[PDB]
């Protein structure tokens, strides 16, 4: 019996904003249940410190730089997306007999060939862009007004949600709507004589900061307005996870389902998040930007009550899911992660003596990160490379590059070696960003990989 | 019975240079016959305001920017062309049982894999470059002299014409030569138990301005030397269309043949053309550069004596021809036009609430055009975006952008959205053009899509 | 019986550094034997004036610019290589029943899909980078020390050699080691009922200048330290050729084996080489950079004791080997050389009225070369195009461009035409080189093909 698989991804969820990863103010009982009876991950890294490229990496199992997807898609819409020649984990599972669903945020291409239904998902219910307004009673009138005015380029956050290409009129708070459709999906899966894969991509707690009064009422001792709204938004996700878990139990799916819960990137401190004890947040190559909460839950397979301390990459989920599903991986797919399960089961480092990378572009330069065993190499703000023993110095306070010159230089040269098959970006999130890229002769890797 | 299809394209034909589209001085009786007994199009647009990219769009059904073909091919020759992975309308029809011919101007690649015979044409008779000298007695001696001198890079306008890869020695005025081969092609098609597709690409009335004395004699009241030569050149095309039509009738092909006649782009005013009432001409994103004459003729299918007033794109011919031929279109072909026939038959707009675009690059900036319902948005000469109600203001005289700020902004943002899958050009028409493109960080779409 | 084929390539071997090509000080008796009983080539050209692109051209039969391989691979390692869609001569021969081996220097990609065993070589014994230190007793302790320190990016010149993906511990001087494995390969080939192809890629006489005392002792009258070391290194290659030849004779393979011996590029004057009488050396588009020593040896087929005076390209070896092996070449492979054997046998020019090109990129500009019949067109150091009658002026002393303006202009325009399907480089040898390429809007072919 092949297991069902559920990948739950929250959007801009801060490192300290779920109870199992150290939250003292936001309360996440249903998510914490999964942690307490499963394994959480203290050194879990996404492939990029923001949404689009991170999500591309999750789906393809490749660093987004390898497939021209290093930037978020154009904010006002486009006819491009994550390239079709990189087989999504969903398509691979669908080809090995899985019933497949995707819910909520896509952020990987609007067009027919980039649509969830052509990337291997039998079901899709959600919004295709970078986010969405949370209240239908707020957004539907705005959209109606603009459509009646003849406007064709409407802010994607107020546009109707869809189900398999057909527009719907959603009635509920979006987090709750997506949770309801998660229940509907796993309910539909009972009647199929097949295992299922569900990709549940919540837009919470991403902007705009919009919560239900009923969820905000549960945090009366949180005085800061943004933090209370944010706390409410996260609580809605927790309620949703509970509702999904309950449906899995009723359907007798729970015991044979691997649930993964994570964030797509680090939390944004100016929009209510907390990343303690990590430095900085969303978009950074500091730990706060791409080190995220993660838990696995699968009874009698994932040990209960444990805390896994070795590095794990979002890139690992593609080959790890494939191995558990009995799906063959071809070498021409160029997967950048590893099947982490053998090493996971022995409590060993699945990236022993192997680097994990982050490379985020800016105007005329790039910030970078290398995580390798106990070492974190850091390139930020055009300053020289820094080195931290991240196991003793999680907050990146003590640069020890002066005492380890050869090691750091070696780590950077390996990243330079790794960079040669990075593709030129196929798009940018804004027109001026792409113009500046060309004006500045990017990538300026002569600056990025300069050593000592 | 699947219909035969003939696409006749003239080269630099001005908007007012055929009788059915308002010519008062050039006379085009045989072309006008097709219009009078068919439907002409008052709002017909090509995909680019000059040859190579326009022709690539006709053949592929894709905006040339999508396939790296936004510029004319190198003037002195090259080993590149319209990419082989974009299936030509000719190949699609050939795969669905059509006998296929192409005549005259190619301008889409010289090399073996870019040659007409590898792009789905059973027959090809013509010249592969951007144009040709019209008189064999003039050009053949020039070529002979240069070949005997050992020169290998010879101006493509004097090089021998070819038939399916073998050089020929043409004897007649080129317009007449191509017309004769159109007759030969449809004559050969009688013996095949198949429908046929013919792509007749005349180089007239493109430069050099060379006409027969016999055709120029028919316009004694045209005093301007260039305009008289030009008029003659166009008259030769009209004679040719007549000869082709006559052959179709004799062969019992005429009633089951859809004939399309059009220009590849707007006329060039400094080389004898007239684009009245449109502003500017060849190469412009003003209407004069990419709005062209067009007619459909197909008895008992295309209504006789009509004038279709809704926008139509050259891009529409690919899926429209395919639907009529019963040829399936796969979604991975990424076609940018639409099958216009359903909407055409109901006299409705086949691009209702959908834009038609032109984007022509220049040195360090781009000019652009958007046609959407009654609206023409215009970006020219690095000035701010202008808006015209093109149905009331065909000559683009009255900028009404100040009264419609939100609408214009919306139209431009949609074009910006559309631009993201434009590919970097695979070539340029001159080396310095490509160098300047790279020096200037092109495309400078930050300037093109501002406000 | 299809013939066996051996391609022996030395690395940075100067033009005057083998006896048969005019050496007065370095003595190469075994290599000279092959010349004296075969044919040498006075006008043999590689496709690029340095290693990686030259080697890519040898293997693919294509100019390296056509396949994005105009630069050496990154010096400190990479996950890229000569593209997999360009079938190597080794794979073609392997598919037509040949037992295939490659020895020594690769310099065409480290990764699994770029590895010799996936590019059609049954056997590989060597080092995958741009070169190697010659003494195991010197390099193995350095590598051991650095590996134990935890370093993962180790200079490729001290890393272990490998045999079919498994690391080895080599005991001998590398030139001798590779010669020993050439003997082993042709010995293994006796037991196979198949012809064999062997690609023997010596790193000698490339840096570092490291020779055995026993080889240096043979040149007591060479006073210059570098020249003596270099002479020794070359003598080691000669000993190796002798050892291979002896094995071929013992195995009765010699008479049915075409042996080719050549250099990958011109010699480097600052590292012991001599290119007399050619101007300049390694990396240049002067003759000294890409005109190399070459000989063919094949008893009763290649005439004995001859000197072939017509141009021949490294690109020719792909289709020439294929024709002799009875292996079919598909037109979709886009081969840039020619099967030179028919013309070779008649003592005619296999590139009669056809150019041979060199195009080497630099910081913000490109140097170029055109060889066509008796003519050498030269573009160097950003100076204007020069023309030489290279048959009368091998040392490029007398620029005769003023007396042949039309001819030169024609040659350059043809090269400009040829350049349009050059691909943007897929990598560079250093990060700064790639940055400078983008900063300078390269290629600056406006400068390269001016006038
Ligand atoms: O009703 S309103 O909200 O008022 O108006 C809206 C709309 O605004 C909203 O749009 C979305 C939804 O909520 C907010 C709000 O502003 C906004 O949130 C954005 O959502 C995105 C997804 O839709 C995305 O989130 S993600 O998907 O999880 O990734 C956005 O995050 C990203 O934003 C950029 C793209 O990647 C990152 C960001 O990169 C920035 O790019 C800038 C250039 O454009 C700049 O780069 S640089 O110039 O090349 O250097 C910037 O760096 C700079 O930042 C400041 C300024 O200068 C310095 C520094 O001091 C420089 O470093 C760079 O960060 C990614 O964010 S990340 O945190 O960096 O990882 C997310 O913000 C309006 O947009 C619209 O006009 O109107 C509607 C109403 O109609
Ligand atoms: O024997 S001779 O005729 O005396 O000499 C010939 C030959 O000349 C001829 O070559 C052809 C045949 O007749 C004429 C003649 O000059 C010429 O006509 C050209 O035919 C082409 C096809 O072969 C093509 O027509 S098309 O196939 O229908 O498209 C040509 O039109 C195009 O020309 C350019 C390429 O696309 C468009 C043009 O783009 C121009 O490019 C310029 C850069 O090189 C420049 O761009 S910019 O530098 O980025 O700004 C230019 O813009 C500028 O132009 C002037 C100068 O400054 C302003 C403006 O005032 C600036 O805007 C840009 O337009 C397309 O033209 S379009 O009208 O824009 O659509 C067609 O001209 C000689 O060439 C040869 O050397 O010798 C032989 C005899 O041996
Ligand atoms: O122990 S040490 O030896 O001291 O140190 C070593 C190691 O150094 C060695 O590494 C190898 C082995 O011996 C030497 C030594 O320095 C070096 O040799 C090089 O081997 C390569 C293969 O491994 C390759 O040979 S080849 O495979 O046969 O091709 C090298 O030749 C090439 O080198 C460059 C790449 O292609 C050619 C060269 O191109 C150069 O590119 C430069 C940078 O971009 C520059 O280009 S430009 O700026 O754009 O114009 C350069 O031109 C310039 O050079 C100077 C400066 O400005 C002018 C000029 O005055 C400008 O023209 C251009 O040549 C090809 O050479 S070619 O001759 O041009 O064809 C071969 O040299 C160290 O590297 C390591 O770190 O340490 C170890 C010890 O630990
Ligand atoms: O760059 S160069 O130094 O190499 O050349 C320079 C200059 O830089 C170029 O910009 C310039 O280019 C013009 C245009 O293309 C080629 C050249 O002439 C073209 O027009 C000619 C036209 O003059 C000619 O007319 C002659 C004339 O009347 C009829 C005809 O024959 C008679 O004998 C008489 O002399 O006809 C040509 C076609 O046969 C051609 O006209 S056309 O084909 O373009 O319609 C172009 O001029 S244009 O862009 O103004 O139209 O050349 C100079 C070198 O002089
Ligand atoms: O969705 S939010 O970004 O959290 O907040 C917005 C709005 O702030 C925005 O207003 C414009 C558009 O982008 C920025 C600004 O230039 C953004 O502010 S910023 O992130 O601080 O730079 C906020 O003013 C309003 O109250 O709420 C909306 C969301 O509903
Ligand atoms: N159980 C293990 N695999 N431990 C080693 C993992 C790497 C470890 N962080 C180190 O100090 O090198
Ligand atoms: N004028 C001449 N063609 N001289 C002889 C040149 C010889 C040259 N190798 C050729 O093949 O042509
Ligand atoms: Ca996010
Ligand atoms: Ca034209
Ligand atoms: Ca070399």
């Amino acid at each position: 019996q092949k297991p069902n698989i559920i990948l739950i991804v929250a959007d801009d969820l801060g490192y300290a904003d779920v109870g199992f990863n150290g939250s003292k103010d936001i309360i996440t009982p249903n998510i914490d249940d999964l942690a307490k009876s499963g394994t959480s991950f203290s050194d879990a890294y996404v492939a990029h410190p923001f949404s689009g490229p991170s999500r591309a990496a999750l789906m393809t199992g490749r660093y987004p730089h390898k497939i021209g997807s290093q930037f978020n898609l154009p904010t006002r819409g486009s006819n491009v997306g994550v390239p079709t020649d990189a087989k999504f984990i969903s398509k691979l599972l669908n080809e090995n007999n899985y019933f497949t669903g995707a819910l909520g945020k896509w952020h990987m291409g609007d067009t027919p060939q980039h649509h969830p239904n052509k990337r291997g998902f039998d079901e899709y219910y959600g919004f295709l862009g970078g986010g969405h307004n949370y209240f239908p009673d707020q957004y539907q009138p705005q959209y109606k007004k603009q459509k009646a005015q003849g406007l064709k380029n409407i802010f994607e956050y107020i546009t109707p949600l869809e189900h398999n290409g057909k527009e719907v009129k959603e009635t509920q708070y979006i987090t709750d709507a997506l949770s309801r459709e998660a229940v509907n999906f796993v309910d539909k899966a009972v009647n199929k004589k097949h295992p299922f894969f569900l990709y549940l991509a919540y837009n919470a707690p991403h902007t705009p900061l919009q919560a239900k009064d009923e969820d905000m009422a549960m945090f009366p001792n949180i005085k800061n307005k943004d933090r209370k709204t944010y706390a409410g938004m996260v609580y809605a996700v927790d309620r949703g996870v509970g509702k999904l878990v309950e449906a899995l139990k009723k359907n007798n799916q729970y015991d044979n389902t691997l649930i993964v819960f994570m964030s797509d990137n680090g939390g944004k401190l100016s929009k209510g998040a907390n990343n303690f004890p990590l430095k900085a947040g969303k978009g950074s190559t500091q730990e706060g930007g791409f080190r995220v909460p993660m838990l696995f839950h699968w009874p009698k397979h994932v040990p209960a009550g444990k805390r896994f301390s070795h590095p794990v990459s979002a890139l690992d989920l593609y080959p790890t899911f494939a191995a558990l599903a009995g799906a063959k991986v071809e070498e021409n797919q160029h997967l950048d992660g590893t099947n982490m399960w053998p090493a996971f089961i022995k409590n060993e480092n699945p990236h022993k003596d192997e680097p994990i990378y982050a490379l985020r572009h800016r105007k005329g330069y790039s910030d970078a990160a290398i995580r390798m065993n106990q070492w974190k190499a850091l390139k930020v703000n055009q300053q020289p490379w820094q080195l931290f023993n991240i196991e003793n110095d999680i907050s990146e306070k003590h640069d020890v590059s002066k005492s380890n010159k050869a090691l750091l230089t070696d780590m950077v040269r390996e990243m330079e070696k790794w960079s040669w098959d990075n593709q030129q970006p196929s798009w940018f999130h804004e027109t001026t960003e792409g113009v500046n890229w060309r004006l500045d002769a990017m990538p300026r890797f002569d600056k990025t990989f300069k050593t000592t």
